[PDB]
């Protein structure tokens, strides 16, 4: 059963039972800002908020379980002072607090493309955090394992460091993430579920899709758009 | 003139006179392994560094570090892991009063089912940037830093693919470096110069150079592998002495 409950992912995952996620994809929410250091304790009131989903996570997810987080560092231009928030950075050290064993990860490259010293280089990149919780992976039955085996040329496009041929994250890039690191059968969630690209990669693909979103706008949207990318499938909404 | 004091980059740096420094490019020495603390310690040791590097440096300079997360996969524990040495320094430099900037990615490296590890083919130029105030050149500075268009599109980019990886990076990723965040005239500083490819690459496109290296031995080659790259200067090693 696809699930995706409607209210606050930390208070939503509390309710959850420890160990029962095999994966986690998701996109922390947008955090945007006279001042000192005014904007820097709003940005890390911010990251302790999501330290709070991350420890819950951290909670629910299987031995050898994963967190994945798609996230880009919010830049702040023309303090007209130029200036980029290094979110990625922020969210990795803090994992580690949490207990979570951090991964290599992978760059998604977004944008492909005075000449004086100095110019801002603008973004193209958003980073995908691999957060890996320790203690001794499951193990899948042999069918999941066959069912989940993924073509060699997927394998090799998948598993590499960067990706600059995927231009909310697009549905493929999350199709990719859910084929890559959990099998068919597992649960995959996503706290902040938004239209429920994860939802609907999951469910796509033989995995079961389990979401928490806060607006409730938002949870019916993606039942529909699960219902139209998920033929046959419905996404049940609770509160 | 350009100079390399052969010495510790904390206690070095410690004596040159704040905002004197326009630039830094360096990479930090090798991190080898509970051993969080070993980590945290070794971090605590860098930021002692960038510490005097903000001080060193003059308002709208930068710090940019080059670091590739250290990965010591099965080894300790029975697990892959890796230590994500560029977020802890990203972190630790804000803490500092830097600017954070975005960072570069350099690709120096470019069963079948689900768990697979993907090995590491990147490395992090981070860019840490001295608030304060915009620079301040001359004409002839900016006449003579100006970079042509092709150069310019070629290196202010997010993500570099053209250098080869294989001294924690070559000639021409530190000469990029020097030519994108100085200006003809400026000083460049590496506080762990190795052999001094930041030095070298200051030099050979008109920057006034200046190093920090605790190894003697390397301090050496450096000089030596300076003059022989910098034809027409020669790189000065001060060990302090006196009498
Ligand atoms: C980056 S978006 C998720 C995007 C995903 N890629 C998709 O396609 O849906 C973050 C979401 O978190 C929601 N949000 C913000 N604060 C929340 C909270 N405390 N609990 C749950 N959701 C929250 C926002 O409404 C938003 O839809
Ligand atoms: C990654 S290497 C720099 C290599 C450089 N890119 C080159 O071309 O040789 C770091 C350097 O820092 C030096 N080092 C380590 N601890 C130091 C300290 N406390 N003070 C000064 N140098 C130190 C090491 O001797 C080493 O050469």
């Amino acid at each position: 059963v696809h699930r995706l409950h409607v209210g606050d992912a930390r208070e939503v995952l509390a309710s959850f039972p420890e160990a029962s996620v095999h994966l986690v994809v998701t996109s922390p929410p947008y955090w945007t800002l006279p001042g000192q250091l005014g904007h820097i304790e709003d940005y890390e009131a911010f990251l302790d908020e999501l330290d709070r989903v991350w420890r819950e996570v951290f909670r629910l997810l299987v031995p050898g379980g994963r967190l994945v987080i798609v996230v880009g560092d919010v830049a702040v231009a023309r303090f007209g002072r130029h200036l980029v928030f290094p979110l990625h950075a922020d969210i990795q050290v803090r994992c580690r607090k949490l207990g979570f064993d951090n991964l290599n990860p992978i760059i998604w490259h977004k944008h492909t493309n005075p000449y004086e010293p100095g110019a801002i280089i603008k973004t193209e990149i958003e980073y995908i955090l691999m957060q890996r919780k320790p203690g001794g992976y499951r193990k899948p039955t042999q069918e999941q394992r066959e069912k989940s085996r993924l073509p060699k040329e997927d394998f090799h496009r998948f598993f590499r460091q960067i990706w600059d041929d995927i231009p909310p994250f697009p549905l493929e890039l999350a199709e990719r993430l859910v084929r890559m690191f959990s099998f068919v059968g597992d649960v995959v969630l996503d706290p902040f579920a938004g239209t429920g690209t994860t939802l609907i990669a999951a469910a796509r693909w033989g995995r079961r899709a389990l979401g928490v979103e806060l607006v409730p706008r938002y949870a019916q949207l993606a039942k529909e758009r699960f219902a139209r990318e998920v033929p046959g499938f419905s996404l049940e909404v609770l509160d």
